[PDB]
């Protein structure tokens, strides 16, 4: 259930995301192509906290998790737990994200 | 509150795993050296499971998610879900194994 995915730090660009994406927020897997489609396909409340949250986090290097409403394609909403890992190169600057998105519908119910 | 870590598949060695960790089950951090460890920190009888079941789903690149009782330094038990991504090189073949391990102890109130 759990959607695996990595972020390239320098492009901002998903190297890949579950295909488990499709079928909880019905987009094709192959379109979430960077962050702007993460930001884009979610709730406009949350929009107005969660993007700045996750990048003061990322660039601090500090791990981080945030809970929001995604927009399913269709236009409903569904409540996700994104948890988040940053990764650091070898010279000690951020590389890349890694994580996973989790639908935790059954704990809004 | 997420416990992020990473397993070397070739040596089953922990690279790293957050400090966290130490907060949930109190063993030190630097204690978590490899698979045995977390094997060995497992109710008896999610042991009865949860390593056959993960060895079967990582030696087949599949991803997956357990939820098992970690056995505490002071011997009482947690309630965690292990959610595992399975990475492989350059060649197809499995290289690590990288995740989170989540306290789910208000799943079980």
């Amino acid at each position: 259930k759990a959607i695996p995915w990595k972020i390239n730090w320098q492009t901002m660009a998903f190297e890949y995301i579950g295909p488990q994406i499709e079928a909880l927020l019905g987009w094709p897997q192959g379109s979430w192509k960077s962050v702007e489609d993460w930001a884009t396909r979610m709730h406009p409340e949350d929009q107005e906290w969660v993007v700045n949250f996750c990048v003061k986090q990322s660039e601090c290097g500090v791990d981080h998790e945030a809970d929001y409403r995604a927009l399913h394609r269709d236009g409903h909403y569904v409540w996700i737990r994104d948890v988040v890992h940053v990764v650091r190169d070898d010279s000690g600057e951020v590389e890349a994200l890694i994580g996973f998105m989790f639908d935790i519908s059954l704990e809004h119910h």
